[PDB]
C-alpha cells in the first residue's frame, strides 16, 4: 500500500494496512495535521482510514 | 492588537505585542502550524513576526 | 515571575504574566503539552493558567 | 497485547502488535507524547517499539 505522507508517497511496512489523514485541534493556536500509514482507525475515526493507494489526501 | 489564528480573527492580550505565524514537523508524518499572538517573536525562528493588526496572515 | 517550561525553569518576560500548562489529545496515541509563561492566560478561571511562581507543575 | 495509553491501559488491535513510547519536541515550550498501541516501528526507532503487556509504561 502507498499512502500520501506530507508531499512524499511512501509504502507501508507489512503490518500497517491503512493510509490515515487527519486534522487536529488541541490549542486555540496549534493546528496538527497527521498524514501517512497506519495501522487500523478507532472506531470513533474509521472514515480517516483507507486502504487503497494514496487515498489519503 | 489583532492578529490571525486559523481562519479567524482574535483580539490579543493588551500585553501582547506581536502577531506570528511558525511551522513545525517533529516527526515525517506529522506537520504542526502556530499561529496567533504573542509576547515576544524572533522573525528568524518563525515564518513571520509582525507588530500591526492582521499582519500575519 | 518564574514558571516551569519542561524540566526548566524560566523567568517571564514582563509581558508574559502567568504560568501555563494545558495538554491536548487530539488523537489517541498522541500528547500534547504546552508549558511556560503567558499572558493568553486572560480567562479568569485558573483552568490552564496559575498565578504563583513555579505553579504550573 | 495491552499498552499504556497516556494513563490508560488499552487492549491492542488484532493488526497492532507494538506498544510504542516515544517523543518530540518541536518548540521549547511544546512536548510531544506518542504512547500506546503501534504497528512496526522505522528501523531509526526500533527501540520505541516492544512486545510485551504494558511494556511502553
Amino acid at each position: 500500500l502507498k499512502c500520501y505522507q506530507h508531499g512524499k508517497v511512501v509504502t507501508c511496512h507489512r503490518d500497517m494496512k491503512f493510509c490515515y489523514h487527519n486534522t487536529g485541534m488541541p490549542f486555540r493556536n496549534l493546528k496538527l495535521i497527521l498524514q501517512g500509514c497506519s495501522s487500523s482507525c478507532s472506531e470513533t475515526e474509521n472514515n480517516k482510514c483507507c486502504s487503497t493507494d494514496r487515498c489519503n489526501k
